[PDB]
This record gives structure tokens, C-alpha cells and sequence, in this order.
């Protein structure tokens, strides 16, 4: 094995703890972080990009009445228009004082450049996390990719480890997330159904290969001018191609702790937080050499080859076989653990003796420086 | 490296620098002074010699008139003489009373003996600088001609080996400097075109083998006695058969500080002056012996066969190869550089304990003486 | 012268000095500059321009060996590649697995568009100078191109009229002048054998017509990608084509005094500086009208014309022929001088009273115013 160790979450450093029990042999604990990747929960509802507007052709005719019926489409405003055309004279050729009537009917269809450039909304939530920690306890050295949870335990070495939950709950993804080309930006989208021509949202899609949209472009139908057959309307400009202005924050260049951003998972990655509370229930077959086997005599310590950031550990005992040999300060740290009589080792420390241890043992040691 | 240290200019003179970096090995830095070459901007203008008189023959008429044309010779004076040779009886066996004329015409070119001895002309200036340093820094021993000058760079072991100018701009050689069949004085020779029958600088030429003369040996032609067909002139004696005791200062036998002279190109050899400040940037590969693989420990140091001008210099370490000992006091200087265990030097100081170282380481050583 | 006087140096300024001799008539000295010109010792050694770069084409083969040997080029860079081209997908169609090497060479040769505009390096000096000082003694009128020295003398009148050196001895031109179109600038290029990619002197020649090319412009060969058979490089952008900004100091523009620059000699003409001593050897011969000659009686003067800026000299003597008159004062200078019984000047002076013177014587015157 029952331990429990405070292991941080910083990559590239080696993490050494100690057992301190009663009989067996102090094991030596070495924990290495490769690469740290957080993804919160991923929920796909809508897509956007730009449009080409679908103006059909009017159905004028003379003296007949008009109305026009809705049905299932994108975008809706129909306007039956009276007194245009009042002569032969004035462009449609007909015979009617002034009892004539137009549909001008008007909508918007996806773009044909869409399929490949797009915009994903996502709402960014209850974040995941998953360490693949580096595992060594003796002889053997296994990597496993680990969840980081206190729910979710490990195999390894037949021992049991235990990620367990990080005290730092920062994400650096915001509620919501949208995707552009490569890039991760906190946007505040509009909600689904209350949409408006303030850009951030014109004809949103439920995804990629849809076929039900919804929107509100602030489309106004005029009433054109006799002279040519035409059907003139003062359409909003787009918003897609304005926000390639007020994109502003990046995020991946404004990278908290010099963490990352993925593109396809939207992950985090070498980013550091806080610390993980590991847990493992090492058994009795781990505990190699117990007070028995190994035992080592008076321990000797001297310093020679150090520069700026072998101990002489000579021994004496009876056959060779593991040894384990740690640090028991507050600072130097050992390269290597588990060296056999003539022991090699080697450190990197200021100046003042130190002990480692190697193993158990121690020691210290020296230183040189 | 980046480093400099400053070299005086003494040859048969070895000079050691020492690298203070942190970590690498402290490296040796050997340079030797061969012989030094000093050559100005030689710029050849004008040369001189002995001379031979070249007075034609007369052309002495009878009551017809005459005036002598000027064209492009050396020295110019004809003098038209009326009231020679009054009758028969004068000499020229004339038949006129009182109108008699003669053209009396007088040059001088250069002498058939002045092909091979001569003297050239020449005006010192802007003094160039070369000298071959010798160059060790390890098991190469390049030897190059390199000239000083903080402009022209070097190569000789993969390094960038700078000269640099000397802080001393003396030149033994003045304004103008002229050859005299092997030798170089300090001359005050007239200006080109200026020339005076003073002497040192009679009817000077451009080269050895040219065509266009210049002078003013002060000729002066003199009206004839009537008796023989003659033609009597007062002509300066040549200032280069006088020259031959007022040269006094030969340069060659004052020379400052031990210093040289040479005939053909005019160079000071062996001349000892300031202080040249040499740079270069020695690379990572060639800092040899890094703080991992040499390990000498405790320095032991005793003295024994020392006489006017081994020091058991003990060591044990891991195989041997190269290990760099140098000095660090103010006096005695070690003969060798890289010897490698059972180490073997010698030295040459006084009687107290140097240093160381070686390398690295360182020591110190010782011584002785 | 034996005379002597101090002669400034400002053109279109009549001169007026007086012979102060016992005995003879004192004679009249008119000079005046028409246009002066300095050139210094020109040394021609260096020129520049825009060029080429020469890439050949690369001898990719196999699984053979390949090194490349230098010659006798302007820049030598080259660099077996290996591991290029690992498959006959790759680009040659190679059949190799990892043995495959390629030559890439690269040089520079001067551009075709080079023979037209140029720029000429020079060492400026020892300036030499030579004004033709317009020359008045009498009845005659000559007009003689002298050099400025004290040691090249005239002839102009029978006279011996020597030039002098000036006292100041400021040249517009410094050290270094290199040429540009028709333009004369104060340039710091570097030292020959040392050049930098630093610009202002690339791949430098002796002339216009040469054959023996030095440079540094800081070239470097790049491994290329496997796709298509290509020879990427990184070149510097030629500094000659960015000069053309910082030119700055013309030169001809920031003219000192008024001074001017000449293109193909590179003279300072209309350039006032200090004053030219001038001695003249007059005779007997040229000191005209006697005390046993002219004799002239009482001086009367009276003023009338006289504007802004005759004198009634009217006297009586014996037989006309030249006669010299002279102001003695500090201010009002005539116009003419030899006038003949009813003489006839002018002059230009303020409102003062004068005598112154013339011549012688015175016065014065016056015024016014």
C-alpha cells in the first residue's frame, strides 16, 4: 504491496520516490512523463463556410392573379409585386393596365467550394486525460499509455498503478471550441435556432454530408424598376470572408506553460499543471532481496570527475546480483540505480558533501566540485 | 571558438597563451616567429647613370645665312656664332670678311656602360606587413606564410587564424628610397621635373629600357677662337662619379633594433617592432579531451637535473592520449607540450618552487637549483 | 629680376602686385586665375557590378563513389550528397538501395550586362595640382597651363615663372573614391583579399577586361528533397542592387567653397583654397622705360562718372610709349594699365579721395561718387 507517492506533471524529468518499510529492501521508484495529451468530451453539431446565392426565374405573366406557397428549404421571403410592367413598353410585353403580378422568389444553397475548406462548432467540456508514463521497478522497463483517472487502474508488471485524478481541473480550451484548417480559437458562436446576419453563424449545417439547413442572412426582397426583366436585392455581405480579419487569438501561439494544441483530436499536449497522485499495491514478489540474501559492509565515498550541470562506491558482499542505491537529500541525483562489488555510478551536484545508500548501506561520499 | 591574445614581434621567441573555458579542456597555444618581411608600395618612377657627351660636326659655311631648329632630344642649346674665321687664314678656309656662321650643335645620351650598373628611383609609402607563424595546437604542425593584417583570414587546421595590424607603424624606410648595386639609402632626390645640375639627378630616366629624356646639366655653349676647326664647351663634371663619397648613411649597417635590408625587393627581415594581436575561432571539434573522458587525480611534484638557463610529474589515469600541462606562474617555461602516466618534461628556472598541470589536474613541483 | 609675392586663390579676380625698385620705372603685375584644377595620384586596383550564377548540371549516377576536386574558379563550394534519391520512385530512377552521390557544383561569373556600367575602386592621395594663371607684363598676352608647385618652373616672357606650393593642403577627396556613372563619392571598401558578403564589394576584378576573379558571398549548398531533379541553394541577395539606396554623400552636391568634380579625371576645379606664392627672375630687359626716358612733370586728378561697383590724368612729357600708373592705396583698383599725353582709365570706388601714378609721378584725383 500500500504506497502513495506526489508525482508532478512536467515531461523529460526523472521522478525518484522512496519505500521506506520495515525488513525488505528500499525499492527504488523511477517514473518518467513522455508526452502528456488532454481531449475533453468532443460533441460535432453544426459546420459553416461560405454560399452562392439561388435566384431562380420569375414567372411573370398578365391580368392573372398570384400567391406564393412555402415549403422546406433554406432561407424563405417571397413578395408578390403589383403595378410593374404596365405597358409593352416596359419590358415583359404586356397587355394589362395595371394588373400584373411577379413571385420573385429567392434562396441560398451551399457552396460548391464547402466540400473541402470548412468551420466545425463544438462545445468544449468535461476535459479527459490521459499520461503515458514511463514505468521502471527492477529489470524490466514497460511503457504503457495510462488514463489519467483514480478510477482506472494498471497491469504493467503485475503491480497495480494508478494515474489518479490531477488537483489542477485548467483547461486551456474555454465552452467553445470552433476548427479552422489547423488552428483552435475560443469563439462565442450563437445559439442553435436564434441565428442572425452579425456573422459567426449564417447557414450553420449539422455536418460535413447534410441535407437540412436553417438561417437568416437578413434577405430583403425590392421592388424592381420597369425597363429590363431583372430581380435586384440588397443582400448581406457574407461574414466568412470578414472573419478572416477578427480572428484574432490564435491560441497555439499563446500556449500557457508552453503547452500545445492538436488539430484532429483538438488535444493538448506538453502541457504542464499539477501533480498526479499515484497509487500502486506492490506485492511481496517485488520486494527482491530481503534482509536474508544481501549484506553489505562498511560503506566508503569519494568524488573526482564533476563539471557544472563514479562515486567510488566500493563494496564488499558475498555474490553479485541487483543492489539498489539512492539518494537520501535534497539535492544531487543519481544517472543510474541498480549497478553490482566495484559499483560505477556518477552524479551531477555544486559542491557540498552529500550521503548514496550502495544497497541497505551508506555513505556521504566526497565532493570535487 | 572566440578568443585573442596579444604576440610581440621577437623570433626564436615560443609563445604560449592559455584558453580559460569552462568545462573543456584548458588547450595549449604555441606560435613561433620564423622571420618577419616588411615590403612597402614600391612604385618605380625614374632611374640614373653616367653619361656620354655627343657633340657633332659642324656645319661651317661661307656668306649664307643660318638658324638652328629645336626637336625632341636630351639637352637643348644651339648658339648661332657670326665673326669666326675672318679669312683663309683663320682655319675654315673662308673667302668672306665678316659673314661667316656656324650651327654648333651639342647633346647628351646614356652611356654604353650604364646597362648594367644604375639607380632606381623610388618613392616609400604605405608599408605592407607579412609574417610566417608558426602554428601548433595539438599533433599538427603547419607552418604558413600569413600576412599582418586584421583583414586577410587563415585556414591552416580548420581555423580561422587572424594576423592583425601591429600597434607599432614605424618603417625604417623614409619618403623616398634609392638602389645602389645592392644596398638602400635614404636619398632626397629633386622633383620630376625640376631637375638641377646639384647633382643626384642628372638626366633621369623612366626604366631600364626607355626613350624619352629629360635635363639641366647647366651646358652652356662658348664662341670659338679663330684657329682649328674646333668646338670648345664648358660642361658641369658629372654628379655621379661624386656621388661615390657624400653617400654616407647606408641603412644597412645602422639598423634598428638588429634589424635587416634586402636588395631586390627591398624588405626589412628579422626586424623587431610592437605587438601582433592574433584571433581565431576554434571550433568544438578541436577543444580535444572534454570533462568525460580524462580523469588524472592527486599532482605530484619534485625537481633534480636543473642547470643555468624530469619534474616528476607522476600521474594515474584511464588509458593514455594527448593531456595538455602548462605553466601558470610568472617565470620558468616548459620546453614540450602533450607527453602522456609516467610523464617526462624538463624546465630552466632559477631556484624557486612553481606550480604545472598534467592535464587538468595541477602541482607546485620542486626546485633544485 | 629677384621678386616675390603672395597670390591668392579665387578666379576672375584681377591681381595687382608692385615692384618697389630703385632706379627703374616701377613695372605693373597683373595675374588672374582662369580655372583651377587638382587631381590626386589615381592607382587603379579594383572593379565591381552585378552578376551570374553559373549552376551546372548535376552527374547524379549510382551505387559509385564520387569527390569532388577544386580548380582554379571564382567561389568553390562543393558537397557530396548522399542518400538522395533512395529509389527509382524517387527521381533518377536510381536502382540503389542507400549508395547514391551527386557532384553539385555552383559558381559565379561576371554578368554580360557588367561591360556597360561599372564601378572603379581608387586609392585617393598625394594630390597634385596645376592652375593656368593667365599672364600680363607689358604689351604682350600669354595664356600658360602651370603646375602648382615650387619645383616646376616657366618660361611664358623670357621669364622664369614659378607656381609655388599653397598652404593648405586640404583635398575634397579622402582616403578612397570609387566612380559611379558620372559621380564621385567618399567610399569605405574593403580590404583587398577580405572581402564580405557585408556588400560594397562583391566579386571584385582588376579591370575592365580581366581574367582572375576572388569572393565570399556567402554561398552554401542545401541537401535537396527527393521529387524531381533539382539543385536548391540559398544565395545572398547581391548587395549592388541595394546600394542604390544607401548611397547618400554625393559629393558633387555638398561642394566645399564653390568647388566642383570632374567624371574621367576625378579633378576639383573652380575649388578656392588658400594662396600660390609667386617669384619671377625679371631682367634688365623687362624693366622698360628708364629714369633716363620718361620724365614726366606735375599730376593733376579730378573725378566725374562714377557709378555703384577718365580721372583726368592729363600730363605732359616727351614722345608717347608705354608708361605704367598705379593706385598705392587699400581701396580702388583700375581697369587698365600702360594708357598713354592725354591719358583715359576709370575706375570704381565708394566716395573717398585716392591717390594713382601715371608713370613715375602720382596724384590724388577726386571723387564723384
Amino acid at each position: 504491496y500500500e504506497h502513495a507517492t506526489t508525482v508532478p506533471n512536467v515531461p523529460q524529468i526523472p521522478y525518484k520516490a522512496l519505500v521506506e518499510r520495515a525488513g525488505y529492501a528500499p525499492l527504488n521508484l523511477e517514473i518518467t512523463v513522455m508526452s502528456s495529451e488532454v481531449l475533453p468530451s468532443t460533441n460535432q453539431e453544426y459546420i459553416t463556410c461560405k454560399f452562392t446565392t439561388v435566384v431562380p426565374s420569375p414567372k411573370i405573366k398578365c391580368c392573372g392573379s398570384l400567391e406564393c406557397q412555402p415549403a422546406a428549404h433554406a432561407d424563405y421571403t417571397c413578395k408578390v409585386f403589383g403595378g410593374v410592367y404596365p405597358f409593352m413598353w416596359g419590358g415583359a410585353q404586356c397587355f394589362c393596365d395595371s394588373e400584373n403580378s411577379q413571385m420573385s422568389e429567392a434562396y441560398v444553397e451551399l457552396s460548391a467550394d464547402c466540400a473541402s475548406d470548412h468551420a466545425q462548432a463544438i462545445k468544449v467540456h468535461t476535459a479527459a486525460m490521459k499520461v503515458g508514463l514511463r514505468i521502471v521497478y527492477g529489470n524490466t522497463t514497460s511503457f504503457l499509455d495510462v488514463y489519467v483517472n483514480g478510477v482506472t487502474p494498471g497491469t504493467s508488471k503485475d503491480l497495480k498503478v494508478i494515474a489518479g485524478p490531477i488537483s489542477a481541473s485548467f483547461t486551456p480550451f474555454d465552452h467553445k471550441v470552433v476548427i479552422h484548417r489547423g488552428l483552435v480559437y475560443n469563439y462565442d458562436f450563437p445559439e442553435y435556432g436564434a441565428m442572425k446576419p452579425g456573422a459567426f453563424g449564417d447557414i450553420q449545417a449539422t455536418s460535413l454530408t447534410s441535407k437540412d439547413l436553417i438561417a437568416s442572412t437578413d434577405i430583403r426582397l425590392l421592388k424592381p424598376s420597369a425597363k429590363n426583366v431583372h430581380v435586384p436585392y440588397t443582400q448581406a455581405s457574407s461574414g466568412f470572408e470578414m472573419w478572416k480579419n477578427n480572428s484574432g487569438r490564435p491560441l497555439q501561439e499563446t500556449a500557457p506553460f508552453g503547452c500545445k494544441i492538436a488539430v484532429n483530436p483538438l488535444r493538448a499536449v506538453d502541457c504542464s499543471y499539477g501533480n498526479i497522485p499515484i497509487s500502486i499495491d506492490i506485492p511481496n514478489a517485488a520486494f527482491i532481496r530481503t534482509s536474508d540474501a544481501p549484506l553489505v559492509s562498511t560503506v566508503k565515498c569519494e568524488v573526482s570527475e564533476c563539471t557544472y550541470s563514479m562515486a567510488t562506491l566500493q563494496y564488499v558482499s558475498d555474490r553479485e546480483g541487483q543492489c539498489p542505491v539512492h539518494s537520501h537529500s535534497s539535492t544531487a541525483t543519481l544517472q543510474e540505480s541498480t549497478v553490482h562489488v566495484t559499483v560505477h555510478f556518477s552524479t551531477a551536484s555544486p559542491q557540498a558533501n552529500f550521503i548514496v545508500s550502495l544497497c541497505g548501506k551508506k555513505t556521504t561520499c566526497n565532493a570535487e566540485c
